[PDB]
């Protein structure tokens, strides 16, 4: 499960264009995830009286939200696999308190992905979405141990 450094080199190269705007990354990531699985909008109490993508676009709470997700999503990837500490608040909020499952992990990951493939083709090609792919395998399986951890079955 480990990447090399040539992987995280690929999986940095990506983010440092989604740095250019991460507000409006984090909005298309949000209306992606909830076009394609529209039951993990319920998950958020303040966002899921949102009915259609032009309310979603819209909403300043939502796109400060997007900010705060992707911004911690960075940092994580900055760490290049050494990210223990930040995983624990994480994965103790996500068990907890969201109730998040592994599975919602994973559609949020192919949000995140579609987006970089559609925004990002001179920084996504194939090894670079591989690269990016095993970036969020890593966390994903990360923090299922840490659910674990937790008492959450995920
Ligand atoms: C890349 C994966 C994700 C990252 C990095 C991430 C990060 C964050 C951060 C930093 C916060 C604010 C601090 C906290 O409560 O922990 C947050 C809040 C939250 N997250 Fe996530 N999250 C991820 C995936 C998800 C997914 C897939 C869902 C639901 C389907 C979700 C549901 C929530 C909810 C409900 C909140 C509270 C929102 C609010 O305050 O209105 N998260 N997330």
């Amino acid at each position: 499960m480990v990447l090399s450094e040539g992987e995280w080199q690929l999986v940095l190269h990506v983010w440092a264009k989604v740095e250019a705007d991460v507000a409006g990354h984090g909005q298309d990531i949000y209306i992606r995830l909830f076009k394609s699985h529209p039951e993990t909008l319920e998950k958020f109490d303040r966002f899921k009286h949102l009915k259609t993508e032009a309310e979603m676009k819209a909403s300043e709470d939502l796109k400060k939200q997007g900010v705060r997700v992707l911004t911690a999503l960075g940092a994580i990837l900055k760490k290049k696999g050494h990210h223990e500490a930040e995983l624990k608040p994480l994965a103790q909020s996500h068990a907890t308190k969201h109730k998040i499952p592994i599975k919602y992990l994973e559609f949020i990951s192919e949000a995140i992905i579609h987006v970089l493939h559609s925004r990002h083709p001179g920084n996504f090609g194939a090894d670079a979405q591989g690269a990016m792919n095993k970036a969020l395998e890593l966390f994903r399986k990360d923090i299922a141990a840490k659910y674990k951890e937790l008492g959450y079955q995920g």
